[PDB]
């Protein structure tokens, strides 16, 4: 996160830590718990994974650096990538992990609600990105989640900024036009959470952009209400 300040403890309750286990431990990706068994994340981040065998998924977590040898974590039973995926900027960039138990959910592990039926026309105006990705292009994963708010843009603005890509339905912007804060490498698979009437909702997954938070560049995130069909369907099948 550029531009973000560092998280208390409990602040962000479904934000996960993805570890890959291969050749060695290290944060990969953020994600998000929907429900006792099931993260949402980027089916980017598993470009250069064999396997579920390799992930371990951690809830509750501050600081990377509270995670030890002794540090409990869930295993990946699937991982579901949605089918039309291909790369991030075309889009589809979203992808399930199914846990090989329940999660119990704590003070400092909660799901957030998907995008509610009927809100389909709300406008988002209390948005934030999350993550311990790099503060700048050329960084570091950092120790605390760090948090920014951003706006959301519309998909016509959003258009006009990425004249190369297809900017499509199945996306959202966030950004501010002069840049300063965004998500940049070590973000993507985290949520965009937005507050609407005291309730948190997943609005985006962290995706992909032109660089981190630069000026009339916002950063892009999977429209994540356009796939709540293909989440039940994969949640309750
Ligand atoms: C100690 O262990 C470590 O070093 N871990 C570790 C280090 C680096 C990485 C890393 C690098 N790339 N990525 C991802 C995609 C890869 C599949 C993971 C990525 C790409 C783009 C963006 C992004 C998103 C938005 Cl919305 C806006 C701008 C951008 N960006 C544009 N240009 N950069 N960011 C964010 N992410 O995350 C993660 C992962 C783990």
């Amino acid at each position: 996160i550029v531009g973000g300040t560092a998280s208390v403890r409990g602040e962000w309750p479904w934000q996960v830590t993805l570890h890959t286990t291969s050749p060695t431990q290290r944060h990969l990706c953020g994600g998000s718990i929907i429900g006792n068994q099931w993260i949402l994340t980027a089916a980017h981040c598993f470009y250069g994974v064999e396997s579920p065998k390799i992930l371990r998924v951690y809830s509750g977590i501050l600081n990377q650096s509270e995670i030890k040898e002794d540090t409990s974590f869930f295993g990946v039973q699937e991982i579901i990538i949605h089918d039309q995926y291909k790369m991030a900027e075309s889009g589809y960039d979203i992808a399930l992990l199914k846990l090989e138990t329940t999660v119990n959910y704590t003070d400092s592990q909660r799901p957030i609600s998907l995008p509610s039926k009927g809100d389909r026309n709300v406008i988002y105006t209390d948005c934030w990105v999350t993550g311990w990705g790099y503060r700048k292009l050329r960084d570091k994963i950092q120790n605390t989640l760090q948090k920014a708010k951003i706006p959301l843009v519309t998909n016509e603005e959003c258009q006009k900024r990425y004249r190369g890509h297809k900017i499509t339905h199945k996306m959202i912007c966030a950004g501010y036009r002069e840049g300063g804060k965004d998500a940049c490498k070590g973000d993507s698979g985290g949520p965009l959470s937005c507050k609407h009437n005291e309730v948190w909702h997943l609005v985006g997954i962290t995706s992909w952009g032109e660089g981190c938070a630069q000026r009339e560049r916002p950063g892009v995130y999977t429209n994540v209400v356009e796939y709540v069909d293909w989440i039940l369907e994969k949640t309750q099948a």
